[PDB]
């Protein structure tokens, strides 16, 4: 009784849900504190819209905000709905959802790329999407457990694709397509793209002497 460890030996606490993938599919695992519990993940379905059903693109921004669901936002009539790429202002195609299935997987914090729960519980108020509350930084957080407030552990949100970001060895932080270099006499020279992939990824060239 306690704290699930996966095989990979990574920790998770009770509660808390994480991503697995068994062969084709898609796994919701959750700690039972008992053991563990993984069942396959519905894929939203899309329909109709300018797209005409092509699969959600998640997260994506629109009106300067990230989704990391299909939503109601900016709808009269209140249905669904997903921008089918990361930026549905450059592109502006989108479809309609059937339901509303919400999985957020986070990354760094003390998480271990668990999934937002929501909500969660911080300063007291109940939290249904992720936020930059107490971050002077504005970068999306979520708490991993049902309460913050008394759990603390936490992860920061997605960002779209083309809104990723990826930070330096001393913290300064890149876009996609942006290259970081560092000069070291010649006798070493490195040049690092922020490519991302959702983890932050660098791929880099360097020299030796
Ligand atoms: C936050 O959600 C939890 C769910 O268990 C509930 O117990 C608590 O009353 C909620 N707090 C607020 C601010 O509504």
């Amino acid at each position: 009784y306690g704290d699930c460890v996966t095989d990979s030996g990574v920790v998770y606490s009770v509660g808390m849900q994480w991503l697995k993938t068994q062969g084709n599919k898609q796994m919701l695992c959750t700690c039972l504190g008992n053991g563990v519990s993984c069942q396959e993940t519905a894929v939203t379905q899309t329909y109709g819209g300018n797209s005409n059903g092509e699969p959600c693109v998640l997260p994506f921004t629109y009106n300067g905000r990230t989704f990391y669901s299909c939503t109601t936002e900016g709808r009269q009539d209140g249905h669904l709905w997903c921008s089918t790429t990361s930026n549905y202002e450059q592109d502006q195609k989108y479809s309609f959802c059937t339901d509303h299935t919400v999985l957020v997987q986070t990354r760094g914090g003390n998480s271990n790329g668990a999934l937002c729960h929501f909500p969660f519980l911080y300063n007291n108020h109940n939290y249904t999407d992720c936020t930059s509350e107490g971050r002077r930084d504005n970068m999306k957080w979520c708490g991993t457990t049902q309460n913050y407030d008394a759990d603390q552990k936490f992860g920061f949100c997605p960002m779209a694709a083309h809104e990723e970001i990826c930070t330096t060895n001393e913290g300064v932080m890149y876009r996609i397509g942006d290259q970081w270099d560092k000069q070291h006499d010649m006798g070493h020279m490195m040049r690092c793209t922020c490519v991302g992939n959702g983890r932050g990824e660098w791929t880099c060239i360097a020299y030796s002497q």
